[PDB]
């Protein structure tokens, strides 16, 4: 089974107990850690922030304590938008550029892979020739990594995808079939499936569909994304189970009606560290005084609310469902976004640290057998 980790290079600069750095982050967590976010510039591949080179070293130095550990550096996010993408997949020239960046940049900064998080090819501004040309870059790379693996004797560098839940997403850009004999994982998406920006409550991440559902909504949830990447042509063993330390609030219309589907007005009010409406993390949802926590019963996963805010969020035990629901379907591991959104600390949950992930890689059978300062729960 694989852990698939995520760190942000922007949770540097949260205040207080929340802000993190590549110190908060335990080699033997996770199997493997992608970091977000690299970018591009006139179509190679870039650093995003002032310290990034700093960070590097303290990330990839994370194999000097488990050398077993691999990481991973993705490219783009959804701040990155597509044209930079649309534009260096639009010639063979340009994706050579890139690819042969992408190579020499990881192996300077002693990276494993690549993660290529487009959001995304076929949508959002991105033209319909971009879902082949998608395919055709995933090809160049793995590809050129098998070549560069081949003259270097070197270990060859993995190759991964962030990819959509959506259906619409999915269809507008993804060849899965295709892709997936190319990429040695990808990372389902499998959260952001409902919030804010929709006129009623819905869970960020519910593992089944609602009785009452129907149409396309009744496919908005991780049962059905799982399903149809794995119809659509993804072996069972490369694709990994996206799982989110984070919740989607919302503003209710009426403090009285806090159902599934209540009306709501717009974003939760922003938690205090993350300091964006419409999201929290764990830790600003574990530990909210004087609320009322409940769960979707069919969908398998909780929410909670106060007053007029309303949040949808998971727990330890719809960490435990998930992950018994992956192995049941021979999926190859867990994936989470994001380490500095679980307690990493153990500041506010009363968990101790890390007490999502921590039971993703308990349940994935992932503790490491000498391991001393781990925590079940
Ligand atoms: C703007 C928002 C809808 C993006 N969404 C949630 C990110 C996020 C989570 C928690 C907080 Br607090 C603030 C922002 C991302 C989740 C992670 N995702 C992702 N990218 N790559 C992987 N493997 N997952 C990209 C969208």
């Amino acid at each position: 089974a694989k852990l698939v980790c995520y760190f942000t290079n922007w949770a540097q600069y949260r205040q207080g107990e929340a802000r993190f750095l590549p110190k908060d982050l335990d080699p033997s967590l996770c199997t493997h850690l992608i970091y977000a976010f690299a970018g591009m510039t006139n179509h190679q591949l870039s650093t995003t922030e002032w310290n990034d080179e700093t960070l590097y070293q303290e990330f990839n130095g994370l194999k000097k304590m488990n050398p077993k550990l691999k990481t991973l550096l993705a490219i783009g996010g959804w701040n990155f938008g597509t044209q930079k993408f649309t534009d260096m997949v639009a010639t063979a020239n340009n994706r050579q550029t890139f690819v042969n960046s992408a190579i020499r940049f990881l192996r300077k900064y002693s990276f494993d892979g690549l993660d290529l998080d487009w959001e995304y090819p076929g949508s959002q501004g991105s033209p319909a020739v971009d879902k082949e040309r998608f395919t055709t870059l995933v090809q160049d790379l793995a590809n050129a990594f098998q070549q560069e693996a081949q003259t270097s004797g070197k270990e060859r560098l993995l190759l991964s995808a962030a990819v959509p839940a959506g259906q619409t997403y999915v269809d507008a850009g993804y060849e899965v079939d295709k892709i997936a004999q190319n990429l040695d994982f990808v990372n389902l998406m499998a959260y952001d499936f409902h919030g804010s920006w929709e006129k009623v409550t819905g869970h960020n991440s519910p593992l089944y569909k609602r009785q009452e559902e129907s149409g396309a909504a009744a496919s908005l949830n991780v049962d059905a994304a799982v399903q149809q990447w794995l119809q659509k042509g993804t072996p069972a063993s490369k694709l990994i189970l996206g799982m989110p330390t984070y919740g989607r609030s919302f503003t209710l219309a009426s403090s009285s009606d806090t159902r599934v589907g209540a009306p709501a007005t717009g974003s939760g009010t922003p938690g205090p560290f993350t300091k964006e409406g419409g999201m929290l993390a764990y830790y600003e949802v574990c530990s909210w005084k004087g609320a009322t926590k409940q769960r979707i019963q069919d969908q398998k996963v909780p929410y909670i609310f106060r007053d007029n805010q309303w949040v949808g969020f998971d727990d330890v035990e719809s960490f435990k469902t998930k992950v018994s629901y992956l192995k049941q379907k021979g999926l190859g591991g867990a994936m989470v976004w994001a380490l500095d959104l679980d307690d990493f600390a153990g500041f506010s949950c009363n968990q101790g640290r890390y007490p999502l992930i921590q039971t993703l890689r308990q349940e994935l059978s992932l503790v490491p057998r000498g391991s001393h300062h781990h925590h079940h729960h």
